[PDB]
């Protein structure tokens, strides 16, 4: 049984956890996902969570005070605090396997130009903290990255390289395009070999890095 | 003017997109996002969208006849068909910039075991097709990847959503739980601040992303 808490100023954006794979995992009781509005930990009537950056720069930075109070309430020393950010360590399949065995993930979703660095620094004095990037692109906030991380982790929880090549299903001919004959041949060895080859050939074309080549 | 059509068996998943859109952008006709339930194009009373893989193996493959009908209705010659898949070319910020000037994106969300490859192959004979991965991990389906792609692309379209790594950021208060904001940031020496930020970026990139150097 895993607990996932997500902290965000847009709790509505996390509603997709209730569908597909995470929804099934929740219904099966293998995971509990709770979404928290960060503004719950504010005290002004304006419910401010952001302020201008020290040292200059565009945009706003999320205040450490509000985050600190939120994480104080939600986290324990056993928590794995996950902070999605384009500046993070890469989140990979290996990371997903690692986190699949955790009792408690707390995902802090930033907005504006990110979260005051002291939030992660302070949290790291009492729990494990992981700032991670899900890919080399910029979002407006961490919420979609939280959903990706939850999807990647939950499908690996007990109870739930190379690129996969093309797959096919019925009918054997469609619009004049035939399924590769070897796949219809029932020869397990030949099919295995063809699939292995297709995998390695797609990998060299689409992801040469995976095989130790440039680009 | 960008139109995005998303096709999925989980249309409710894509609701945050529509909710993410400022009314000003919609009323100005800058953007339109539509979500379509793939089962609209099923043929049978059981609304079947997948079937066992030829050549054997685990999982299911999505049916070409269903997807072919859906894309025939939704796509035109001007469409950029986007297919999220862990087996794709990498989706990066450069991709997002490229796609931000497209008139029509159609995002085909399938299970990771895949859509029958003839769907993309057929589509590619009359439109541009891009099979892409958003990272080096497997998701059960393309829906969360579609959310990431939509957000990364649309935030680059003026007014729609409202190298080295970035270093740390700070705001008030100047001291919090025993930690002070780096005094250089309060120095009023803006050339020095820029140099300090450059070094913080260098250190963070070496530590977290040595591949970038
Ligand atoms: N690719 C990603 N972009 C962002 C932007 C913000 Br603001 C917060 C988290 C993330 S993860």
């Amino acid at each position: 049984s895993m607990k996932i808490d997500v902290v965000t100023i847009f709790p509505e954006y996390l509603q997709p956890v209730r569908q597909s794979l995470p929804g099934k995992a929740i219904d099966a009781g293998l995971v509990d996902v709770a979404v928290h509005d960060l503004r719950r930990w504010t005290h002004d009537v304006h419910k401010s969570v952001d302020d201008s950056p020290y040292g200059g720069g565009p945009g706003m930075v999320m205040k450490p005070t509000v985050w600190g109070d939120a994480l104080d309430e939600i986290c324990t020393s056993e928590t794995l605090l996950v902070v999605p950010t384009p500046a993070g360590y890469p989140f990979t399949q290996e990371t997903a396997w690692q986190w699949s065995t955790e009792d408690h993930l707390v995902i802090a979703c930033g907005r504006y130009e990110g979260i005051d660095q002291r939030v992660a620094d302070d949290a790291a004095t009492r729990m494990r903290v992981r700032e991670v990037s899900i890919g080399d692109y910029v979002l407006n906030g961490g919420e979609a990255a939280a959903l990706v991380i939850i999807e990647a982790v939950l499908r690996l929880v007990p109870g739930v390289s190379l690129l996969e090549g093309p797959s096919y299903t019925r009918p054997p001919s469609w619009r004049g395009m035939d399924v590769p004959p070897v796949l219809l041949s029932g020869d397990h060895a030949k099919i295995a070999a063809w699939r292995a080859e297709q995998s390695r050939q797609r990998t060299i074309e689409r992801r040469p890095d995976l095989l130790g080549f440039d680009s």
